[PDB]
């Protein structure tokens, strides 16, 4: 499909066995979700963006479904204001910009 | 174009009659970029990233380009880390998300 940018990006998501909303970002580098329980062992993570960084705890090979699709990597949890699609999975999903 | 997002989609582009590398973002609602001179008058606004918000001088009317395509919008001067293309500029370049 095509996605416009008039409005923000948000499509609804699965991870952690929860359906939530999510925000397609080419402009971050990974893939962060709020609080939410994932399985697995993880490690810690700084990630910075305006404002400064924030640590989060690093998920890997985690299953998500967005917009009828399934990518499996990596997935940050943490306090991020919105959850966030990364190009990490961006990649995934075969997304690119065009103009 | 058609940019893949393997790696951070940074292009070139023109404002305030200078050349500089910015990030195309489709999170970002805003276009901010890092200090730089603007004519006409400003007012002070506040953005959040996910490392919190930042205080920044706001620009109307400014004409940037990029790849030969040229809009005009609001354009938000701060301390960013990166310079960003946000959507209020990225529809205007007629930039859309496909897979
Ligand atoms: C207008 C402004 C630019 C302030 N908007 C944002 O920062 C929004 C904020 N919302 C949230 C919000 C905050 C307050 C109010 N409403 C909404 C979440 C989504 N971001 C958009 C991000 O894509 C911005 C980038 C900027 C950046 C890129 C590369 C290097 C440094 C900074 C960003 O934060 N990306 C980072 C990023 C993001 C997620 C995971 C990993 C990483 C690493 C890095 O790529
Ligand atoms: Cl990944
Ligand atoms: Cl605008
Ligand atoms: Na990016």
């Amino acid at each position: 499909p095509q996605i416009t940018l008039w409005k923000r990006p948000l499509v609804s998501i699965k991870v952690g066995g929860q359906i939530k909303e999510a925000l397609l970002d080419t402009g971050a580098d990974d893939t962060v979700i709020e609080e939410i329980a994932l399985p697995g062992r993880w490690k810690p993570k700084m990630i910075g963006g305006i404002g400064g960084f924030i640590k989060v705890r690093q998920y890997d090979q985690i299953i998500i479904e967005i917009c009828g699709k399934k990518a499996i990597g990596t997935v940050l949890v943490g306090p991020t204001p919105v959850n966030i699609i990364g190009r990490n999975m961006l990649t995934q999903l075969g997304c690119t910009l065009n103009f």
